[PDB]
């Protein structure tokens, strides 16, 4: 049986309320529920969901060069495959597989309905709203980076506002969002916007293109049985326009706005 490592973010995985009264795979819904599902069906496999043990993506600790998160059980033998919204990157890259980008997705802004800011470069351009990023993660390094004028002055400006304008989880730069009155506006990946957007209050907005673009691939050992089948899996599924039917499901048919 493969062990599939998951992790509790919605609306890919959600606990069915009455899981204790569940049992296996049943006790969770969500967007990465149903894709497994597909995948396992089209690699014929069968297969048990986990939620990851530290409720973590997967970083290498600089000091104990430990991999945590879904990145470390696989790489440390606790999980057969990840299936979950796991960015593809360069340095999770050199140690596991990933299938081809099942969703696409890049930096975006959040706005609270009203606020006059339509970009980035509208942000950059002014003072009366803050801006910023979560605390530590790629969507900050993004900025301090980046070369490209409008998001050097965005960097310059963040860096050194005060009050902090760096949130330390993506729950309160939303929550933050919603209560400074339009006065601050939070920089985030495109999918938790676009999410939280058709979510009541309905109070906030998503505006402007991405600023980047990244991809969720599925992860797997180096030289894994289960590899090559699930990136074919990923491509099929794409091409069947079921990926696409997967998102508007789990965004906009279960919108509340």
């Amino acid at each position: 049986t493969v062990v599939v490592t998951t992790i509790l973010e919605s609306p890919y995985v959600m606990m069915k309320k009455n899981h204790e009264m569940l049992e296996g795979n049943e006790r969770y819904e969500g967007y990465c529920v149903d894709l497994a599902a597909e995948i396992a069906k089209h690699c014929g496999f069968k297969y048990k969901l986990t939620i990851v043990g530290d409720g973590k993506y997967g970083a290498r600790d600089a000091d104990t060069k430990i991999w945590n998160g879904m990145v470390g059980e696989l790489v440390y033998g606790k999980a057969d495959i990840a299936i979950a919204p796991l960015t593809i990157t360069l340095v999770r890259e050199e140690v596991i597989d990933f299938s081809k980008p099942f969703m696409s997705l890049g930096i975006s802004i959040m706005i609270k309905k009203g606020t006059p800011i339509e970009s980035a470069e509208d942000l950059s351009k002014q003072t009366e709203i803050a801006y910023g990023t979560l605390d530590s993660g790629s969507t900050k390094e993004f900025f301090r980076r980046s070369k490209i004028a409008v998001f050097d002055k965005m960097w310059t400006y963040m860096r050194s506002a005060e009050p902090s304008v760096f949130v330390r989880t993506t729950a309160e730069g939303v929550a933050r969002v919603r209560k400074s009155k339009g006065k601050y506006a939070y920089l985030l990946e495109s999918t938790m916007n676009e999410y939280i957007e058709q979510r009541k209050p309905c109070d906030t907005m998503k505006v402007g293109g991405n600023l980047d673009s990244k991809g969720y691939g599925i992860a797997t050992p180096k030289g894994s049985s289960l590899g090559n089948a699930v990136n074919l899996a990923v491509l099929k599924l794409n091409e069947q326009g079921l990926l696409d039917k997967l998102k508007n499901k789990w965004w906009y048919d279960k919108g509340e706005c």
